[PDB]
């Protein structure tokens, strides 16, 4: 039973809040480790956490890892984004973060910590701003600005600090030290006055993934990714990711959960309370599947509720109503399906003979009011009003949830077991274009005019 909740504060296995704010996960041995920081009462850095788990639902407190008596300087302070990285060769867990005076944000510094073990005390080395001995001056003071930060470990064994300097308009990315703990030199300057904040720094196959997430403060926004096949040069642009708001969160770290079955890239972002007036105590999580489409398409849906088998490997969408459904036509006779049973992104919804075919099977997702999300079983994907089309002729596909107004669908009984079935953006009906009784018959959006082709039946199966 490992499904998760997002937009709340889950709960570990002693009954208790998690807070572990704009953390991060390690996976070593058998365990993963999730890190994070917490504020007080002053809104200042008070320790960062540390929880393990197997199955990535049911989380373990384990202390923190890290205090504000563990150093001087953590006595008073701001601390943000907490990332821990593994070294093969020392056999010790470096922990890197941003640091903060706690009075101002004129300190753009990094810190870094360590421990022989994971969820045993870290001991506190120093903070600083990097390249501070090269004498270069970012802003008046010694060192480029680090802010926004995170890790990143390649197949070569080789360390890899992220962050963003030039008052958060340039990207630094800092090659490390074999030890992890200092930096050897700076790797490359990325996407220079696109101002990017929250990075996250991945692999998958040859390709490096950068996913961001502008720079709008608490309030949540527009998140966008880039790959390139190499760390130093050739990386791309700025693909849009998720939604307008990122599905009211902000990027902190992506995991690949590695199983049985294959690989699931995980990702986690934070729903600041800030948006709303709230102390970051009260900030809820948001943990969502990266898909990759291609080697250059990335997607990541939105769903209510994640299923996760950590021991298969598996992040997949929770369905509420394990019920499936096939939608008949009135006119045609024939049933909803996708065109050629295809899985492809953005696919051609399209009607069909009823073939008992999976691609001609649907689950109902209630979705809030009276509204509901059409998801397929063969896919998995939602229907979808191309490009949110509020116009008659509006082709009908196949999408990735992203909780779009475009996705939600209302039923309206008219008798005998047939509905009109709406959608939540502007009214129109799944409607049959020009009346076809054919297979292959494209699926669309039309006004209500009361025509048979727009009348479609529930069946069960
Ligand atoms: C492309 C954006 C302006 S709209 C975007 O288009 C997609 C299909 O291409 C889906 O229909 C999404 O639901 C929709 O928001």
């Amino acid at each position: 039973e490992g499904v998760i909740v997002n937009g709340t504060q889950f709960k570990d296995t002693s009954g208790n809040v998690i807070h572990a704010h704009g953390g991060g996960m390690l996976k070593h041995g058998d365990y993963y480790y999730w890190y994070g920081e917490y504020r007080d009462d002053s809104n200042l850095f008070l320790g960062v956490s540390c929880y393990r788990s197997k199955d990535l639902v049911n989380w373990e407190y384990r202390g923190e890892v890290l205090s504000r008596n563990s150093a001087p300087e953590l006595n008073h302070c701001n601390i943000e984004r907490p990332k821990v990285m593994y070294n093969a060769s020392t056999g010790e867990f470096v922990m890197w973060m941003h640091w903060e005076n706690g009075i101002n944000y004129g300190q753009a510094r990094a810190a870094v910590a360590y421990s022989k073990t994971p969820d045993g005390k870290f001991t506190y080395i120093r903070s600083f701003r990097p390249m501070q001995d090269t004498g270069v001056m970012d802003h008046g003071l010694p060192g480029y600005m680090s802010r926004d930060c995170n890790v990143f470990v390649d197949t070569d064994g080789k360390g890899y600090f992220i962050s963003a300097a030039n008052e958060n308009m340039d990207l630094h990315l800092y090659e490390l030290t074999p030890d992890y703990k200092n930096i050897a030199s700076l790797k490359a300057k990325l996407f220079v006055g696109q101002q990017r904040e929250a990075p996250c720094l991945i692999k998958r196959n040859g390709y490096y993934y950068l996913i961001t997430s502008g720079c709008t403060g608490w309030n949540p926004n527009q998140a966008k990714y880039a790959y390139s096949k190499d760390l130093a040069s050739g990386w791309s642009q700025l693909y849009n990711l998720g939604n307008s708001t990122t599905y009211r969160s902000q990027p902190t770290f992506i995991i690949p959960v590695q199983g049985s079955s294959g690989t699931s890239y995980l990702y986690m972002g934070d729903r600041w309370a800030g948006a709303w007036g709230g102390k970051v105590n009260d900030s809820q999580y948001v943990w969502l599947p990266l898909n990759f489409i291609s080697d250059t398409t990335l997607e990541l849906p939105y769903y209510d509720s994640v299923k996760i088998d950590a021991s298969s490997g598996i992040i997949s969408e929770y369905i509420p109503d394990t019920t499936r459904y096939k939608l008949v036509n009135k006119n045609s006779g024939k049933v909803l399906d996708v065109l050629d049973g295809s899985v492809d992104n953005a696919a051609q919804i399209v009607q069909w003979t009823d073939n008992g075919s999976l691609s001609q099977q649907w689950y109902l997702v209630d979705v809030g009011g009276g509204y509901k999300k059409i998801v397929n079983v063969k896919s998995g994907r939602a229907l979808d009003v191309k490009d949110e089309s509020k116009e008659d002729g509006g082709v009908l596909i196949q999408y990735t949830s992203n909780g779009g107004y475009n996705q939600h669908w209302k039923f309206t009984d008219i008798g005998d077991g047939y509905y009109k079935i709406s959608s939540r953006h502007c009214g129109k009906l799944i409607d049959v274009r020009k009346w076809s009784t054919e297979d292959g018959g494209i699926i669309q959006q039309w006004s209500d005019a009361g025509g048979t082709n727009q009348h479609w039946k529930l069946v069960l199966v």
